[PDB]
């Protein structure tokens, strides 16, 4: 049967999956789970995914609870033999390594910062601490892009779809003026038709965070086309 | 060329890679990076891996900087047709999903806790907060084991190697008596010859964390 995606588009990993669904023209059913209202702790959703997280994909009997497994599964089923999840082993391992960087380093640090805002209120967050941790991720991505125009090589892959949504989220707060390769890449990603799937959720997240955290992001930071 | 593994066996993701190397008889070259001395910030290692993390694998031209990529790469290269990284897609996705749970949930929350000990001193850590966050992970793993003897099904997979090393590290602090499936599974993993590759670095981590956090784990 048709895949079912439990989602809140404020989440950057959710947006990565929405971008791949648009890019590959996949017919999915969308089921909203409001993360800021705690709907992910509702009994039936917890029974399905005890990690209480989105995105969650139900595809037949398969239940996936991590965006990077959802991206790989959808590429294997709906882009078989394609270049997003490369056929050659070394290229595939490079993409996998960059998906794991997104999980373990870029997303972890952005989640630490945004969670602190929700918990503590922006005015009580140690913003300079988080700026250092997230600038460090910008420096690493700039060094990846000094070698190729995409994150994992000369072609668009799943790694770019995973990284661009969290990068756009970090860039609500922290500017990219000192990172010319990351600016060129982000601009290129924003010209993809599939990047439209990032836009609503990024704006919803901006508004929600400003409301819960009682602050404004600096409008000058976000790179816009 | 033979794979090169940059490692500190106190790291649980390192230990998962040491367990797979033993389980598949892989010939690697080990290169020690002392995490508690900050050697992962040395200029040459940072140039190789700017995430300043171990394990890092160099295999020919391929540089992998996450244990879960290293586990998958070594299984594909040295265990084609094995059960650890199943060939059938739905089973492979289930293992991949559990590897990502280990990264994003179990390891994240254990790293948060152990980092707080180093940064604040054990006596100053909000232990009840971390006990809730990590017991949550125990509860989830207990659910995953409902149908099966192993994390991803009836057979040992990469998911079990990834999870057991971090689970053993959490268990320095928080016991398993409430979790019958998890306790049985952990005892079963402890019987594997490959589990010997977890022993040495777990005890080194215990001794290092107890001196540095000026405390004694309850399990010690």
């Amino acid at each position: 049967p048709k895949p079912i995606l439990y989602y809140d588009e404020r989440s950057p990993p959710v947006r990565s999956c929405l971008m791949l669904i648009k890019l590959l023209d996949i017919d999915v059913e969308l089921r909203f789970v409001n993360l800021f209202k705690g709907e992910q702790f509702q009994k039936d959703f917890l029974a399905l995914n005890p990690q209480h997280s989105v995105p969650t994909l139900v595809h037949g009997d398969l239940v996936l609870t991590d965006s990077h497994a959802i991206l790989i599964h959808l590429a294997e089923k709906f882009d078989e033999g394609g270049s997003l999840w490369p056929q050659e082993h070394a290229e595939r391992m490079k993409v996998l390594n960059l998906l794991l960087f997104e999980c373990s380093f870029l997303f972890r640090r952005d989640s630490d910062f945004m969670s602190a805002i929700v918990r503590q209120g922006f005015a009580n967050v140690d913003v300079a601490h988080h700026e250092r941790k997230l600038t460090e991720a910008y420096i690493i991505m700039e060094r990846y892009l000094e070698n190729s125009d995409f994150m994992a090589g000369p072609q668009l892959t799943l790694a770019d779809l995973s990284i661009v949504t969290t990068l756009s989220t970090v860039n609500l707060m922290f500017p990219l003026s000192q990172f010319p390769r990351l600016r060129r890449w982000f601009t290129a990603m924003q010209q993809l038709d599939a990047y439209e799937a990032n836009c609503s959720g990024l704006e919803k997240l901006r508004q929600t965070m400003e409301s819960v955290g009682s602050f404004q992001f600096p409008s000058s930071s976000a790179v816009v086309t």
